[PDB]
């Protein structure tokens, strides 16, 4: 009787779910929560998308970026992220990386408040879908190579190819979807070169302000490692080339370790100069841009 | 400046992605698909779309069933998947959550084969968004629950919205793309859909003690239906020892087999929760068998 009249009202309708509930499952990303913004504002200028469209595409980003860090941190077994514990270390494996999922739904939810024009939101989705496609083969493959070193050491083209869908991928989705909505040369070009900088400085910075260099703790085919390994092997010096990848595959949280490895890319291979030059390189890509090819 | 030439024709094109990088991190996909549509069939009966349609919608239901699963035994510790090694012991968490994560993304993809018609696609990616949410929003809860036992004990009803979401997400999500790709067909059958849900998640967690009478769920320290009914019974019952012993079991994450025994006979002689289980898994069978309200 009773029974029955409660699972009757239960299943005719909508799941249900409180404000608690959502507390309980944000837990982890409000965590987190503790300059993207701006780059968006500069974009804008050219873009002019209405200020309440803006906020939407920023909130988007921002919940992608936020959570995509949240699982990064557990791919990456990371203790500290903005000077803080982890959220994993805090309310586990489990609940972060569900919480982290489910964010990227919510950031799907948005999407379809940006605008109610039908053949736009189709390309809207289709953009949100294809970057978070790309972003996944390219953590894939960067994860891949560090897992299964040494089967596989990546080429210089290799690292940069894995650069364009990971970190390139939230960076063109932020920029495609201001184009696709805007009311005004595509920038895309600009913003993938943006991208590619911004990743290789990371790797670099990672060992130069150590010289924590949680990077070589991580054991990742960085940029600099991956210049010393095709340099070692090229030059046939076969004792650095394994000494590199012995201390990568040791996992190490040892100071005078990661120091070791250091030195070698310091003396042997050159490759944090190599990488400090090749950044500038790229950073004079744009700087050289008179004929505004790359720039508006 | 070949370097630049090289620079400028990689950031001009898409990402590169080839066949070679797809496999490589398809892997722990792959592995669960080793592993073994007949619902899909009858609900088609009702629904008629036509076969290749049927065919894609089924792809996309196993492929996020299948993501699930790689997932979910990460976030359950589970050590074996339809009989053998799960994919995160073998290839890494890290690998395991972004490859599934990554197939999310593929079904979603799919979604745009089922149809040219921009109003419908809509209307199929808003189903796929909304149950999705659901899906993590009740899976995010049965994590909370357990990870941060004793801090909530469910009631049955907190279970069964609990279930509504986590449970129902899956049967909804596939019953509500065929209603609306149908071209006919009664009411609605989502109502009956939810109950069936609810009978397959407490069937599970009965069997998965009944079966041991490997009982993982114990293990798991999961707030499963029949450990949910004894928490309140010996709440309600002044039964403090047994409740405090059933807590600690749980929190054990224990695989002694002794140990699980134990819990399963408190369930069995003291609390009743077994038969308790039992009866209201065929009080549920019967609110169908005896009704066409629910049915077609
Ligand atoms: C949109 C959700 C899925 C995103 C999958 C890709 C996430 C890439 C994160 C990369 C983070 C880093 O840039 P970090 O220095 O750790 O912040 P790295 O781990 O690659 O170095
Ligand atoms: C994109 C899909 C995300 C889905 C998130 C919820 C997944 C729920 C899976 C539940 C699996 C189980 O049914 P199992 O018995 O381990 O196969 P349970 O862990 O709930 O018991
Ligand atoms: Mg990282
Ligand atoms: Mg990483
Ligand atoms: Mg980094
Ligand atoms: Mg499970
Ligand atoms: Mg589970
Ligand atoms: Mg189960």
């Amino acid at each position: 009787n009773k029974m029955e009249a409660k699972i009757d009202e239960l299943i005719n309708n909508d799941p249900v779910w409180s404000s608690q509930n959502e507390s309980l499952i944000s837990k982890p990303y409000n965590h987190i929560l503790l300059f993207r913004l701006n780059l968006i504002v500069q974009i804008n200028r050219v873009m002019n998308l209405p200020k309440d469209q803006l906020a939407i595409v920023s909130q988007i980003v921002e919940l992608l970026h936020n959570s995509s860090l949240l699982i990064d941190d557990i791919e990456d077994n990371a203790p500290l992220r903005r000077g803080q514990t982890t959220s994993h270390l805090i309310f586990g494996v489990p609940s972060t990386i569900n919480t982290a999922n489910y964010m990227y739904f919510r950031a799907m939810q948005l999407v379809s408040q940006l605008t109610t024009k039908e053949p736009l939101y189709h390309n809207l989705i289709t953009i949100f879908n294809e970057e978070l496609i790309n972003l996944h083969r390219g953590q894939g493959l960067d994860i891949y190579w560090r897992d299964f070193l040494p089967e596989i050491i990546p080429t210089q083209e290799m690292y940069l190819n894995m650069v364009m869908n990971k970190t390139g991928g939230l960076f063109r989705l932020t920029l495609r979807l201001m184009e696709a909505l805007s009311p005004s040369h595509s920038l895309v070009p600009f913003i993938n070169l943006l991208g590619i900088i911004y990743q290789i400085r990371d790797d670099y910075l990672n060992l130069k302000d150590f010289q924590f260099a949680e990077d070589i703790t991580e054991g990742k085919l960085s940029f600099p490692i991956v210049h010393a390994l095709n340099f070692t092997k090229t030059k046939g010096q076969t004792e650095q080339h394994n000494e590199i990848l012995r201390i990568l595959l040791l996992r190490t949280s040892d100071k005078d370790i990661k120091l070791k490895l250091i030195q070698i890319l310091e003396f042997d291979t050159n490759s944090l100069a190599y990488t400090k030059n090749f950044i500038n390189q790229l950073v004079n890509m744009i700087k050289n841009d008179n004929e505004n090819k790359y720039l508006p």
